[PDB]
């Protein structure tokens, strides 16, 4: 266990954060992070190593967020981050850049072995992209798929797909 809040919890914070944002004129963002080439790592190193990587990734994500932001594991190799309140989309991209830059440093395994991985991020914005939690999540999900598709270790802002 990574000790990070789960999906259910994340969806809750989102609903309320979305309200707060709408009530008072503010912006919020949902970022989706997918560890690059996770499967290959498992096959070659095993699931035990995969976990150690997830844990490390969890810390590297949290260590780059404001105490106001939220980090939760959607499951397996994917994480979901809440950026609220946001002053603009530029900030959301700024934080994503930082998250991807923190992964540039190799991950030291329990037996001295090193593992270098990348983070693919899909950024969905409110209220530009979506007006509700579901859609905002779906948008961050799809934008995170295309990124994996176009390039990995990259961030991608949703647009009509």
């Amino acid at each position: 266990l990574t000790s990070l809040p789960n999906r259910a919890f994340f969806e809750g914070r989102l609903s309320r954060a979305l309200r707060d944002a709408n009530e008072h004129r503010e912006q919020l963002a949902v970022l989706f992070i997918d560890s690059d080439r996770f499967k290959e790592i498992n096959d070659r190193l095993g699931h035990a190593a995969g976990d150690t990587v997830l844990v490390n990734i969890a810390m590297r994500i949290r260590g780059q967020l404001r105490e106001s932001d939220l980090v939760a594991r959607l499951g397996g190799d994917e994480f979901a981050v809440l950026l609220a309140p946001l002053a603009s989309g530029a900030d959301a991209l700024r934080i994503a850049d930082n998250i991807i830059a923190s992964m540039q440093a190799p991950i030291r395994l329990s037996d001295g072995s090193t593992v270098s991985t990348s983070l693919t991020i899909g950024i969905a914005l409110y209220p530009e992209h979506a007006d509700t939690p579901a859609a905002l999540l779906h948008d961050a999900d799809m934008a995170m798929y295309i990124a994996k598709r176009q390039a990995r270790g990259s961030r991608r802002l949703a647009e009509l797909n």
